[PDB]
């Protein structure tokens, strides 16, 4: 088992991938979309062009992404690359409790560094066309809704996470493709209600940027802390009650 | 094995996803799409923008998610999620006939909490403009071929699940996968023709959520019933006679 | 559990059928949903006009996810060959019996007529008349030249996958279906707007069938069908071996 | 191993899938939608008529031909298809130098081949419209921005080729289906900012189609050599830094 510092590089390099390419194809939807034909306000530009396909495209940026890091640094760090499931593996007992903060920060840290890089990668159209792909609830929606969503939505991450993952009758190497293509569905169905986030780093990452970029977010932050953890710690301890 | 008590649970939990994210993401392509110009009568929202992508889209929604189902709960309940499977599987004697009553009430329930909670997570647009995701026929199309075309459906989800999942032959760990994305497939085609539903719980839980929203379509029901399960029990039954 | 041939037979039908239902019964509800919508040139006849490429992507994975699921099901039956061009190419290498060649793509026909049929009659005449059964033909500015070739260079992609994850002793178990559909499903992303991405001389009669009982009457093309897809086979079939041995 | 002259022709061969298939995608996407409204400067018809959804729509095209040829060729030539991978895997000491000059031929010879072919079979719309599927900057993209997004694409590349073919630990079989997934992943996000090219035979092959059909682009080939390589070492390097 590979050193502490190695193993938050590795969730560094991780999670800077999660929130370079995910929230890139956001960016980038609306980027190319921009200037369609919205026809209602609950289309905001993702769905213009290609429908429910645009949801779809992102979410498979992100799940790819996701699977490529499990499959790659999964080995090293357990590749977390956000700290809901880190949370909720510790609410187990299956993470020491001594790495949870570290690994957290290691996750922020490379959610900021992807969010970051991609803006230098593209022009600021991608904050100010793009909003660096943060989430945020969708017209019509409330924050009461806006956190149960996110939280049904990290409950099947995390459920999914248990039963591929950390069971040990899980079948060997299938849990990258699932874990990735699941949250890339969940997207699919999830994105327009909230922009499907399931973790707090990955929404981090954007909100730096853009409130570096002049776009202040941070009043949504909790529908992204509280929402995804306590999906992922529900997910987790409903997982045991059911498997024993 | 695990007590029925909790088989029973499992079985509610999954139809509960089963109907939240499949039918939900029929729901939001309906919603993002309305308003948009819908080129002729066959074509109902679905398709306006992203064309049969926005099939794909929604089959790869329901797809990812079965398959996230499989991996994490197949083996507690062996994650039917789905009633004409437990009569299938009864009619071939895989399944214990105390036990199909109790799984499809665990469905139905499921279906009604995931249809149910939705809505909520949505508001009333998510019924009055999406439908709830219902299934029922499409234009030109009679409940003669509804049923057959929803039988055909069923008949093939059914041969891959004797394939890939009850033959002892089965390469393991495909099975969640394989199914999942199986479904995506048949929903792409089958989708514009009777909403590809293949389950009398998944038909069901919009029905319900529906009619509680002042949108009656019962007489539809039945297509629902008879088609899957006449698909389900042709293709067990099929299976064996060509497996032995 | 080798099973009579009797029942390969039937496997190989019901294996067929299903691959022609699904596979272009997506191309048919493409063309029937976005029937009206502007087709912005010649080269565009509707698949694309509302979802562009993703269209494509889409009648691919409807394709491919068939073809997988056949596999996984029927595979350990009848081979699951669901295609004349692979019971030909196979044979031609010594790994198919010379007897069983006709009857398997006897059976082939019978359950793509089958599929076809079926769909017409699930859907109404509309599936033939503005879906053209999803029947393979070239596009606009594809001469035969062209079009038997890039059938033969789609088959011979198709083929030598099917060598590579299928036949060959050390492949690695389970991933057969997946992959062997799969890559179907990409080959018709990109051939797809070319010569409709056959691959498969019983995909193409099927539809064809259906049409020219329906009115519309296609046979000048099939041989597009048939000369492309083994050419490519055989050629994928044989030079696979040569690079993978003694 | 087979003959080196075996391996050679099988680089070829599957170099030529990647180039025929691949950019052969984009070729198609801009020919069908080559008419449709543009409704701004940094779409340039693709996405015009699927939106993000015709960028992962080429992804896949990519992906599925990358997978496939890895599952055929991989066991022969280790199925490379790519001069970065080659001089990536070379400077960890994982392939003889005596070997990259010869590779890198073979891969070129192959995209050529591949190029030319496709052009054949549809015509000089496949250039004059296709632009043969030749990657060069995006609007609003400079030089400094297109070599690092580039490098931070076929870095994401390399690491998982490390992790899920190169590592003695990998599950067995994953391999191509993962690392063509990955590839289509990349594409869906960076392909609207370089046309995600990852690969120096892969630009190659379309510019020369171009430069031989009156369209000359290698102003722009050096960002498909330097991006792709520094992307590549590094990330070998990194890995084994990372799993030692
Ligand atoms: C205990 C409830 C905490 C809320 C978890 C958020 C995800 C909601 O998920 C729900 O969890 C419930 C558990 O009570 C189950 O009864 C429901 O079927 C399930 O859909
Ligand atoms: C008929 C009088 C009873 C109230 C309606 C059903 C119970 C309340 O339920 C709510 O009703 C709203 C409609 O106003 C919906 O938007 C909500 O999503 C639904 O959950
Ligand atoms: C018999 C079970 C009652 C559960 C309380 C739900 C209260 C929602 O209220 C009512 O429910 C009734 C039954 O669905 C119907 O009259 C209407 O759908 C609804 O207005
Ligand atoms: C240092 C001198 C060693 C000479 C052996 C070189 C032959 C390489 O061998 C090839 O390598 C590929 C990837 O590298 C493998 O996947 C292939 O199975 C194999 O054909
Ligand atoms: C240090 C001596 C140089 C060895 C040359 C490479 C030999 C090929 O080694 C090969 O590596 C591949 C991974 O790329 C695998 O596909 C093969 O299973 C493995 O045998």
């Amino acid at each position: 088992t590979m050193t502490l510092a190695k193993r938050f590089t590795a969730e560094v390099v991780g999670t800077f991938i999660l929130v370079f390419f995910g929230p890139g194809a956001a960016v980038i939807t609306l980027m190319i979309a921009n200037g369609a034909d919205k026809p209602n306000e609950f289309n905001i530009g993702i769905g213009a062009l290609g429908g429910l396909g645009d949801w779809f495209a992102i979410g498979m940026a992100f799940a790819l992404a996701i699977a490529a890091v499990i499959y790659s640094l999964g080995r090293i760090s357990g590749a977390h690359i956000n700290p809901a499931v880190t949370i909720a593996l510790w609410s187990i007992g299956r993470f020491p409790g001594r790495e949870v903060v570290p690994y957290i920060v290691a996750q922020f840290i490379g959610a900021a560094l992807g969010s970051l890089l991609f803006l230098a990668c593209v022009g600021p159209a991608a904050a100010t066309v793009g909003g660096l792909g943060a989430t945020a609830p969708f017209p019509g929606i409330g924050y009461g809704q806006a956190i149960l969503t996110e939280a049904i939505g990290t409950f099947l991450l995390m459920l999914v996470i248990m039963g591929v993952a950390v069971d040990e009758r899980a079948p060997p190497g299938f849990a990258g493709l699932v874990i990735g293509l699941t949250v890339g569905g969940i997207i699919t169905t999830i994105g327009n209600i909230t922009g499907s986030s399931l973790n707090p780093a990955r929404t981090f990452g954007p909100y730096l940027g853009d409130s570096l970029m002049g776009i202040n977010l941070w009043q949504y932050f909790p529908i992204y802390v509280i929402g995804p953890i306590v999906g992922a710690v529900a997910a987790a301890w409903l997982y045991n009650y059911l498997a024993k």
